[PDB]
């Protein structure tokens, strides 16, 4: 099933995520479903508060061909160094894309869809996504590391955007 995902200024896009506590059948079709909605929507990466399911799981797919799933249930960061940036975008901020700090590169462990811990060692695009999809399980956004002026002018293109669709 595809999931409508929540665009700002929804304040439920705020709410801090609680661990998941079993990798079961239900997290396992909230895993489809967002892979789904995700690929639906053309996105690289999707977490599960984007879709109203407050619990830490993530979906991503960084690849040229689209076919490479990789799922975060639980992630944790056990180390990250340097800083980068690209012009990131959101599906929770349609159309809008700006630059924010992000550490180069990140390792962490989390569970997989089969609930199968592991570790990864990440950089480039990959690092800079899970960071971008991790401050979503804490209620953050990208557009909070902007300027007022910028958050405004990001709040009001969304919005006249939303507006139009409906
Ligand atoms: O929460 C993610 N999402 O809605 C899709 C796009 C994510 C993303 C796009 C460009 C650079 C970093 C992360
Ligand atoms: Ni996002």
């Amino acid at each position: 099933s595809v999931l409508q995902v929540l665009h700002i200024p929804d304040e439920r896009l705020r709410k801090v995520a609680k661990p998941v506590e079993e990798v079961n059948a239900e997290i396992q079709r909230i895993v489809d479903d967002m892979f789904e909605t995700m690929y639906a929507e053309e996105g690289i990466g999707l977490a599960a508060t984007q879709v109203d399911i407050h619990q830490r799981i993530i979906v991503i797919d960084v690849s040229e061909n689209r076919d490479e799933r990789l799922v975060l249930i639980n992630p944790e960061l056990l180390e990250k160094s340097g800083e980068t940036g690209i012009e990131e975008g959101c599906l929770s901020i349609p159309e809008q894309r700006a630059l924010v700090p992000r550490a180069e590169k990140v390792k962490i462990r989390a569970l997989d869809r089969d609930g199968k811990p592991f570790e990864l060692e990440a950089d480039g695009l990959l690092a800079i996504c899970i960071q971008h999809e991790m401050d979503h399980l804490v209620g953050k956004l990208f557009m909070d590391y902007l300027s007022p002026l910028k958050q405004q002018r990001i709040r009001q293109k969304v919005e006249k955007l939303d507006r139009l669709k409906a």
